[PDB]
């Protein structure tokens, strides 16, 4: 599923995400927009033969199994296609793991790139929230 923008930002505040770990509703649309172009079906392969999945991207080695990433954690208890489901909850619950773990959105490297320090509240502009 390719999600709207302010789709995406009302399905990210049902599940609290506005303000988690104190970060605003614009960090992870902007996240989700640099991450996947707010695509849930996105897959991207890393170098140390792991992969990114889902609106948020989250990876294979840490997070979600994918039976190919030698030396796996799966500390979200996921299959990783679970995050390209059109239900973002598997994402959610598994980013909110994420940004617990200490470097909060520094772990999202499009976030740290281009959303950290930016006007992210333009990315909520015009939703009815
Ligand atoms: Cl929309
Ligand atoms: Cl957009
Ligand atoms: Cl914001
Ligand atoms: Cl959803
Ligand atoms: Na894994």
């Amino acid at each position: 599923k390719v999600f709207g923008r302010c789709e995406l930002a009302a399905a990210m505040k049902r599940h609290g995400l506005d303000n988690y770990q104190g970060y605003s509703l614009g960090n992870w649309v902007c996240a989700a927009k640099f991450e996947s172009n707010f695509n849930t079906q996105a897959t991207n392969r890393n170098t140390d033969g792991s992969t990114d999945y889902g609106i948020l991207q989250i990876n294979s080695r840490w997070w979600c199994n994918d039976g190919r990433t030698p030396g796996s954690e799966n500390l979200c208890n996921i299959p990783c296609s679970a995050l390209l489901s059109s239900d973002i909850t598997a994402s959610v619950n598994c980013a909110k793991k994420i940004v617990s773990r200490g470097n909060g959105m520094n772990a999202w490297v499009a976030w740290r790139n281009r959303c950290k320090g930016t006007d992210v509240q333009a990315w909520i502009r015009g939703c009815r929230l």
